[PDB]
RNA sequence: GGAAAUUAGGUGCGCUUGGCGUUUUAGAGCUAGAAAUAGCAAGUUAAAAUAAGGCUAGUCCGUUAUCAACUUGAAAAAGUGGCACCGAGUCGGUGCU
DNA sequence: GCCAAGCGCACCTAATTTCC
């Protein structure tokens, strides 16, 4: 028998159906195992497979990357004590020891509760002279007292534990604070070089603007503003944004033809300048220099106001006292009725939430704004408030723009200060620093010893890695050089050759010869259009491609064949406007090393071959010296240092052993070779390749030498669809061995389309990046329409004129490509117009006219990146021709055939494990065709019924996929991989997708090409019916051994209760406090004797335990000595089973439970509705008018309101269980009994959240809610009979547990 | 179906790094009462931990993927369950071997 | 539990040119 298999794959479930010729699905008895008094049971070939969904590794790495951080920063703290360890000693013994414990309560605290000095009065003292750190830091950078030792290191310490950011290479200058004076310095600067053009700095409140808290974009309008005919893309608008911090392109600005973009803070800007210079000329050289003094002065004035940071953090705290002290002035006199709640009560967000509540500072302001508001005198506070300067704490969220410099800064100066009282910080002076400073590198990794998979640094020496001797220790190079060459592609056609850089020498000569090849053309003299020839292609690389960095058609045409070879007419086929390949690496390379007769010399390939692979593979500068030792005799000094500067990022798709090369036997040829000249052939890499004229072919496929799992975990794609498609393969290898080992005729799948889950920031970005570029708040960039208007600078994208900023409602908002065609609703396809007739036809692209009026319009919003590349072609794709007929029915297929990638893997897989000369066929299918069978048919789907729709789908993707390629015999839609055969009537292909695809459905009996019934109307229909209302599906929920973290991650406060569990071995929580909620990766089934105390006797018992994440190691180890340990005596090995979560258990009445947790138990059944309640549902829920009104007279005519609630409440009596939930359903049902039976209908569905399978959740009746009740009880179970399925549920091993007591 | 180039967007994997949060303790609360309770004073900071912990002791590892049961394999993983027919409230019945 | 910065590599999508 011929059987068919459909398949429809989710992010949590797989449905399966297996299909005989007559679309029906087939029984099977099924042997079962066990201990039971069932031996075989009868299931249809039809069911599901659910599962929680897979992850991505994100949340793993995240925290794999904070536990080397915490460990890092606890070692800087230790490396610290190390150095202070001798000298310390002699003044405090137990001062570090105080240290450490801290944490500890009075009594577990083996010294004295006052960790800085040992003694209540000196330390009372301290916190009365240094309220905060930043007072005695502040204290010991200018003071020249000889201060105590332990508040020295505190000082330092704190300093160290927390050492702001590393976004600013190189040293800052503590001189360059008063923003005005370097501002009128920048502004001289730039009148002494133009005395032409001079600039007005007079009433410019340079630090009042460039100081405001709003975005550097938003800082540099606002300064730009105020002088008059001066533009932001000009050259002093680029020196102020580079000031600001922005990366200006001053390419424009010198018409220079390359880009010149600077940014201060890269650790690259001082040879980049050097590199602009170089150019513009080095009269502009105090000009950056003036910019860059300005940058000094923004960046301190921004984040404070000789040790600015921490006088800025006592200013603050001095501040928050003098408004804290008026704040309860004016509460004591106008409002005391509220003094209470806002400085006692920690439960609300007033100042003692603020302060011992936790209350946010946002959540404070926001509750004390109403109350300052109301009394008077507040008028210095509420600007403060809404300038988000109120009583403010030291260490809040805003800290991290702290540059480490800073802090570094200060740390230099205590050092200083105390270096002659204090004898051993002279020495370690510059060790202390690089403690601050040491940062590893990122191409270097974990500082491992062969025992991390994650690390791949090669040591040079066996000793410990220290921020001192790091670069004594660890190879830089060798560990660099790995960071690259392991993520680096090889070559697929010679899987042992390692990729070639993208910039590479060779590889655009490819490129270039491969396009080369295949281009034609017409002179006068000739009536056939014809290949160029060898000694064409190397005339026109020799004078075009390296005579120009690009190369377009007309440079073609009139520099070579009518200047060279005097043709005055000529016509180019093979490419448009310019060549797309160019030798760009080729012109670089020729203005660094100025030696031409050097470069097209083949002599030296391997020379810059080399060079450029180690500008692709290294950036330190260092680094490229290193690796450019062998050629100092071949470059002077000058030329060295304008190629060290030259790095290049990224990396080919072909090796340099594949394209030139191998080669071919008889011609002893390269493919490079083939490309500069193959005769009358021109064969390009393609057919090179696939030749088997050549030898190319023989020895790609001898080059080529995997489990299924890891080929799926390579596979680009959401883990969460990369695990549906696992479980797809096991299913159907399953299916296969049900089936007697034989195949199926055909395979047909439906992939669902995953869901879509900062952004006003780079919305915003891009905004204000395309206004600067034309010459023209965050959140509010969340419309269409007005997100719109910006991208379109206030103009219709259809008509030259401006838009009004406020009748955007008025106007519309058009897609580009017909919403008919492609289903894209992005603003890549979208476009806000002042009509909708305006784009012309209404079924297509819009019109040439509207095209050749707005071109230029559209490229200037190009050009400022203000719309997509994708975006422009179609807004101009009738310039071209416009959409096609043929076009338009390839929409149409690419509506009903996948397109996916994700998708084609899944069929490819299912091809290669099938066809092993093509016995099963594959098709791919999109949901729209089996969606449209359902809606046309009325077979309609209810999701929240029950969970057999997902095994429906794929019922009806194999009858509908099976019967419409015997209908219409086409392989447009099975899957072909490798075997490609490459080899008007468009207006019918556009009317064939358009509607008789799915007609022939419609209504007698259908027959194929060659008489071959297809379709019986009469049967078929009553069939598909018939199995939509079969009771019995395989539905199984794929049981998990639970993973990840211990627990929730929130730390509780100390209670009373046992509950909790202890953050460390020796805190108890009682006095510390710890987690709760611990997560069970499984529980075990115990059979065994506990102690009944007090009696010191055994009484055998049978049990449930839960083991959680946290003791799943100790227990896999040895369980026996392990449930010892907990009270288990006289256990039975034997009866020790693994039950993970969603174990299924079957018990009275056929009622079954899963397993949620050792202690908690979920809904296992499923309520089958026939297929008259599932159709009443969905029309009456969703309330042509003459097929429309006829489906409103059967909603109207029927009663089945009240007959579904005698549904489920048959299905809850008897296996929901759930008494005084019912109760309350059945009474608030009759209650609304009056509403209508569209508001009926759609609370009915609702209620089915009491009958579905899995987890109990909460449901709403109109204004009636209702509370989720959970099984709270296992004990049920303990007697019950477990059952073991298989990913189908077809073979299943049932164990009785009430014979195991 | 697949490959190369050109433009761009987007997603992931890995590394390096900053700032919060949380938890315990330190920062002497005072006065009037026999005490529960009132009147006030005060609040901004720090230490330490930040999965338990582990060994190979590294400035390393510690939350992804994968997992029914029963037989096998170092492993990857591979093996193990008779077929039609008639019905349908979760699968049942009848018949063949 | 959250927010933020930087670097590299790989992949997919989406139109053009040339091919298998």
């Amino acid at each position: 028998k011929k059987y068919s298999i459909g398949l429809a794959i989710g992010t949590n479930s797989v449905g399966w159906a297996v299909i005989t010729d007559e679309y029906k699905v087939p029984s099977k008895k099924f042997k079962v195992l066990g201990n039971t008094d069932r031996h075989s049971i009868k299931k249809n070939l039809i069911g599901a497979l659910l599962f929680d969904s897979g992850e991505t590794a994100e949340a793993t790495r995240l925290k794999r990357t904070a536990r080397r951080r915490y460990t890092r920063r606890k070692n800087r703290i230790l490396y610290l004590q190390e150095i202070f360890s001798n000298e310390m000693a002699k003044v405090d013994d137990s001062f570090f020891h105080r240290l450490e414990e801290s944490f500890l309560v009075e009594e577990d605290k083996k010294h004295e509760r006052h960790p800085i000095f040992g003694n209540i009065v000196d330390e009372v003292a301290y916190h009365e002279k240094y309220p905060t750190i930043y007072h005695l830091r502040k204290k010991l950078v200018d003071s020249t007292d000889k201060a105590d030792l332990r508040l020295i290191y505190l000082a330092l310490a704190h300093m160290i534990k927390f050492r702001g950011h590393f976004l600013i290479e190189g040293d800052l200058n503590p001189d360059n604070s008063d923003v005005d004076k370097l501002f009128i310095q920048l502004v001289q600067t730039y009148n002494q070089l133009f005395e032409e053009n001079p600039i007005n700095a007079s009433g410019v409140d340079a630090k009042a603007i460039l100081s405001a808290r709003l975005s550097k974009s938003r800082r540099l309008e606002n300064l730009i503003a105020q002088l008059p005919g001066e533009k932001k893309n000009g050259l002093f608008g680029n020196l102020i944004a580079l000031s600001l911090g922005l990366t200006p392109n001053f390419k424009s600005n010198f018409d220079l033809a390359e880009d010149a973009k600077l940014q201060l803070s890269k650790d690259t800007y001082d040879d980049d300048l050097d590199n602009l210079l170089a150019q513009i000329g080095d009269q502009y050289a105090d000009l950056f220099l003036a910019a860059k003094n300005l940058s000094d002065a923004i960046l301190l004035s921004d984040i404070l106001r000789k040790a600015p940071l921490s006088a800025s953090m006592i200013k603050r705290y001095d501040e928050h006292h003098q408004d804290l002290t008026l704040l309860k002035a004016l509460v004591r006199q106008q409002l005391p009725e509220k003094y209470k709640e806002i400085f006692f009560d920690q439960s609300k967000n007033g100042y003692a939430g603020y302060i011992d509540g936790g209350a946010s500072q946002e959540e404070f302001y926001k509750f004390i704004k109403p109350i300052l508001e109301k009394m008077d005198g507040t008028e210095e506070l509420l600007v403060k408030l809404n300038r988000e300067d109120l009583l403010r704490k030291q260490r809040t969220f805003d800290n991290g723009s702290i540059p480490h410099q800073i802090h570094l800064g200060e740390l230099h100066a205590i050092l200083r200060r105390q270096e002659d009282f204090y004898p051993f910080l002279k020495d370690n002076r510059e060790k202390i620093e690089k403690i601050l400073t040491f940062r590893i590198p990122y191409y270097v990794g974990p500082l491992a010893r062969g025992n991390s998979r994650f690390a791949w640094m090669t040591r040079k020496s066996e000793e410990t890695i220290t921020p001192w001797n790091f670069e004594e220790v660890v190879d830089k190079g060798a560990s660099a050089q790995s960071f690259i060459e392991r993520m680096t592609n090889f070559d697929k056609n010679l899987p042992n050759e390692k990729v070639l850089p993208k910039h590479s020498l060779l590889y655009e000569y490819f490129t270039v010869y491969n396009e080369l090849t295949k281009v034609k053309y017409v002179t006068e003299g000739m009536r056939k259009p014809a290949f160029l020839s060898g000694e064409q292609k190397k005339a026109i690389v020799d004078l075009l491609f390296k005579t120009n960095r690009k190369v377009t058609v007309k440079q073609l045409k009139e520099d070579y064949f009518k200047k060279i070879e005097e043709f005055d007419s000529v016509e180019i086929s093979g490419v448009e406007d310019r060549f797309n390949a160019s030798l760009g690496t080729y012109h670089d390379l020729l203005k660094i090393i100025k030696d031409k007769d050097f470069l097209d010399n083949e002599e030296n390939e391997d020379i810059l071959e080399d060079i450029v692979l180690t500008l692709t593979l290294f950036e330190d500068r260092e680094m490229i010296e290193e690796r450019l030792k062998t050629y100092a005799h071949l470059f002077d000094d000058k030329v060295m240092k304008q190629l060290k500067r030259r790095r290049y990022t990224g990396w080919g798709r072909l090796s340099r052993k594949l394209i030139n090369g191998i080669r071919d036997k008889q011609s002893g040829k390269t493919i490079l070779d083939f490309l500069k000249s193959d005769g009358f052939a021109n064969r390009n890499f393609m057919q090179l390749i696939h030749d088997d004229s050549l030898t190319f072919k023989e020895d790609i496929q001898k080059a080529q030498v995997d489990s299924l799992h890891e080929h799926i975990a390579n596979l680009a794609g959401s883990p969460a669809i990369k695990k549906g498609i696992l479980q797809t393969v096991k299913v159907v290898d399953e299916l296969v061995k049900v089936m007697g080992r034989h195949k199926p005729e055909n395979i047909v799948i439906e992939m669902a389309r995953e869901n879509q889950t900062k952004n006003s920031r780079e919305r915003m970005k891009r905004i204000e990046e395309g206004i600067k570029e034309l010459g023209s708040e965050n959140t509010q960039l969340q419309n269409e329409k007005l997100y719109l208007y910006y991208l379109q600078n206030g103009r219709d994208m259809y008509v030259d004129q401006e838009l009004d900023i406020n009748r955007l409602s008025d106007y519309d908002v058009d897609a580009i490509v017909p919403q008919s065609f492609l289903k894209d609703d992005s603003i890549d396809n979208k476009v806000l117009t002042r009509s909708d007739k305006n784009r012309g036809k209404s079924d297509n692209v819009p019109s040439e006219e509207v095209v050749k009026k707005m071109k230029n319009y559209w490229r200037q919003l190009l050009n400022a990146k203000l719309i997509t590349q994708r975006k422009f072609d179609n807004l101009t794709k009738a310039e071209r021709g416009g959409l096609s007929e043929l076009d338009k029915a390839g929409f149409i297929k690419r509506q009903l055939v996948e397109t996916r990638q994700i998708t084609k893997h899944v069929a490819q897989i299912l091809d290669s494990r099938m066809n092993t000369i093509r016995e099963v066929k594959v098709i791919t299918l999109k949901s729209k065709l089996v969606s449209d069978f359902r809606k046309d048919f009325q077979f309609y789907k209810v999701r929240e019924i029950n969970n057999y729709h997902h095994a429906h789908d794929a019922y009806l993707n194999a009858v509908v996929g099976t019967a419409l390629i015997k209908k219409y015999p086409k392989l447009e839609s099975e899957f072909v991989y490798g075997d490609y055969k490459v080899y008007i009537g468009k207006a019918t292909a556009k009317y064939f997708f358009y509607s008789n695809i799915m007609n022939f459905f419609k209504t007698i009996e259908t027959n194929g090409e060659t008489g071959e019934i297809v379709w019986d109307k009469g049967r078929d229909f009553a069939t598909v019916r018939k199995v939509l209302s079969m009771p019995q599906v395989n539905i199984v929920k794929k049981t998990e051994v639970q993973t990840g973290g211990f627990s929730k991650e929130s730390i509780l406060p100390k209670r009373n209760s046992d509950k909790l569990i202890a953050r460390k071995k020796d805190w108890d929580p009682k006095k510390y406090g710890g987690f709760d909620s611990p997560t069970v990766a499984y529980s075990v089934l115990v059979v065994a004797k506990v102690e009944k105390g007090k009696s010191k006797k055994l009484k055998s018992v049978k049990e449930l335990l839960g083991i959680t994440i946290m003791e799943r190691s100790s227990f896999e180890k040895n369980p026996i000595d392990f449930l010892e340990a907990k009270g288990y005596k006289e256990v039975k090995k034997d009866l020790i089973i693994k039950l993970p979560k969603y174990s299924l258990f079957e018990l009275e009445n056929g009622r079954k439970r899963m397993l949620a947790s050792a202690g908690e138990l979920q809904k296992g059944n499923e309520l089958a509705l026939p297929s008259k309640y599932v159709n009443f549902l969905y029309l009456a829920s969703h309330y042509p008018e003459d097929n429309e009104q006829k489906q409103l007279f059967v909603e109207q005519h029927k009663h089945y309101l009240d007959e579904i609630i005698e549904q489920i409440s048959e299905f809850s009596k008897r296996v929901i269980l759930a008494d005084a939930n019912l109760d309350k359903v059945l009474s608030a049902y009759n209650k609304h009994r009056d509403k209508p039976i569209r508001e009926q209908a759609e609370n009915i569905i609702h209620l089915f959240t009491l009958t579905n399978l899995g987890a109990p959740a909460a449901f709403k009746y109109f204004d009636t809610t209702i509370d989720r009740k959970r099984y709270t009880s296992t004990k049920e179970v303990l007697d019950a009979t477990l059952i073991h399925q298989s990913i189908t549920g077809l073979y299943e091993t049932r164990i009785d547990l009430s014979q195991l007591g």
